């Protein structure tokens, strides 16, 4: 199996999902602060720069097989796609083993 | 090593705590949505169903060593199962190296 | 290519953030709980301890190339370093594939 890791544009989440479902993909959603090309603005406050503002993006985890991962990945990145800075990234990663915790 | 990475219900963190600690293991925890079978609830706003209710989880991330992990797949799993909807998922995934921040 | 998961003391952040820039890499924070040596209060309510301070860690996750990782990993462990319990990990993963969004 596979874990696809999207780091996105969190206004692009629900054109991922249905991406998602489309394919016959359950996810798991978490909101990150994101650092790149795409700057905020910051503060000098006691010898720092500090940010005050901060660049929100969601992170979707989803784990699937590896038949289908492939699709899973161009998928997500053709729905979290706009072709403007901040797009952001995925990261495949290998799952050792899974479990479902309902049935064991 | 391996990176055990469970998602959870919220109300069952503090007894796969315990579970953990019984095999003598630190865990990190964020919190997190999750998308499933369960699902929650939808209102339609301009041209898009947006979620009006969602489903918290808790995720814990637990680095071990390989000769635990399995004892720890099924502690996470037998302490975070209810039989219900809505369980989780626990993935394992390798850890190509770890270091201790403290000491390095 | 490498995930680098590093859970570090909030306030070692902008230091991690420098050290890495340094180095020529974008970076994905989050906001994480921490249990471990270090502990926080608990209180006792209907027949559970309850959490009623908590231990917040910053979850820094960044992609880079093989070439680098090692790199990358001593100077986040150098940056996120101050000798004091709380200090916290870093977990390397492999990353099977990459893929930048904003390009395909
Ligand atoms: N090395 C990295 N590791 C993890 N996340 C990263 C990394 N680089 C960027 N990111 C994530 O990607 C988001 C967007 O990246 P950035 O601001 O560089 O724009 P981009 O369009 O993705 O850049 P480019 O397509 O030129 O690589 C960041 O806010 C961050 O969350
Ligand atoms: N493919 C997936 N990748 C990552 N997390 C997932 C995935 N599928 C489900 N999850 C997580 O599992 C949680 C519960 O899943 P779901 O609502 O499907 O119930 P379940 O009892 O785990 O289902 P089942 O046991 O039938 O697989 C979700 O809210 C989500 O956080
Ligand atoms: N097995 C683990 N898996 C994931 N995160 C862990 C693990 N153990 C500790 N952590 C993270 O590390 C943080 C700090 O750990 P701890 O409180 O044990 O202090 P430490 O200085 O890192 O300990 P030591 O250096 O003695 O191992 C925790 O709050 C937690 O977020």
């Amino acid at each position: 199996m596979k874990l696809v890791m999207a780091i996105i544009k969190p206004f692009k989440l629900d054109e991922v999902r249905e991406a998602l479902t489309s394919l016959g993909i359950g996810l798991t959603v978490s909101e990150v602060k994101g650092f790149g090309r795409q700057k905020g603005q910051t503060e000098i406050y006691r010898g720092a720069e500090y940010s005050v503002s901060f660049l929100p993006k969601v992170k979707v985890e989803v784990a699937v097989s590896d038949d289908q991962y492939e699709q899973v990945v161009e998928a997500i990145q053709k729905a979290a796609n706009t072709g403007r800075i901040g797009d952001g990234k995925i990261f495949v990663l290998d799952i050792a083993q899974a479990v479902r915790i309902r049935t064991g």
